[PDB]
């Protein structure tokens, strides 16, 4: 009823959308992994009379439900998708997207890591993102590679028309007490990568984490704090 959705308000197998700004939505789904249930976010950005999708809904069936929810709530076609790193919460569902006519994209690093993990593999490679601080335009967004953080390949996404920063899994929500799933992380570099984000996007108004609730710019400093306290 208007609050940000949580696992407790998403019916089983289902996806919810949340309006962030004009022409910007997040998508929220839930999935089980190793016997626990987690929410995850992605982004939808209006691209004229088409939509750009950022990240899958963490699984094939979730991603099919995402497409249905978009059709119901927005009614514009998803034409392109970008995955912001190689984990299944970002790429699981790419095969569904690819068979639904969506062109799927990720950095070459993400594609290599996805293939090596046995995860679904986006079709198209995004060049120009291999060095930290790199940025490229992609439709209505800017893609930015901040350096290694949650993963070596993690990308963030900025929507300049709305000053929305989608941090993905490199950014955690304010209520977080832990650095999440750090199996593939670089805890030592992560603060430096967050400082790069902070320097590059000082006018961000909304910051969206990979998992949990959006907030403001404070999510960035909080993230650095939680990662430092974890590493210690
Ligand atoms: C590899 C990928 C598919 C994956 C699988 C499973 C979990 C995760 C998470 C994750 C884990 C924990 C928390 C917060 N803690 C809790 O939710 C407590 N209930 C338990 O510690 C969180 F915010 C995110 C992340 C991430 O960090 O990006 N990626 C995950
Ligand atoms: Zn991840
Ligand atoms: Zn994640």
């Amino acid at each position: 009823s208007g609050e940000y959705p949580t696992v407790n308000e998403i019916p089983v197998g289902e996806v919810r959308l949340y309006q962030i700004a004009d022409g910007v939505w997040s998508h929220i789904a839930t999935q089980s992994f190793d016997g626990a249930v987690y929410p995850s976010n992605g982004l939808i950005v209006r691209d004229g009379d088409e939509l750009l999708l950022i990240d899958t809904a963490w699984g094939a069936k979730n991603t099919a439900a995402l497409l249905a929810e978009i059709e119901k709530q927005i009614g514009l076609p998803v034409t392109r998708a970008v995955s912001t790193h190689f984990h299944d919460d970002r790429v699981g569902g790419v095969d569904v997207l690819r068979a639904a006519g969506v062109a799927t994209y990720a950095s070459p690093s993400t594609r290599r890591l996805a293939e090596a993990e046995g995860n679904e593999i986006p079709t198209h490679s995004l060049e120009g993102l291999s060095s930290s601080g790199d940025a490229v335009r992609f439709g209505p967004v800017e893609l930015f590679y901040p350096g290694a953080a949650h993963s070596t390949d993690n990308l963030v996404v900025y929507v300049p028309s709305a000053n929305v920063l989608y941090g993905g899994c490199a950014v955690h929500e304010l209520s977080s007490t832990s650095a999440g799933n750090v199996a593939d992380a670089d805890l030592a570099e992560w603060p430096t990568s967050v400082e790069r984000i902070q320097k590059h996007y000082p006018e961000a108004e909304v910051v969206i984490p990979g998992h949990g609730l959006p907030g403001g710019l404070d999510l960035l400093q909080h993230t650095a704090n939680v990662v430092k306290a974890h590493k210690n």
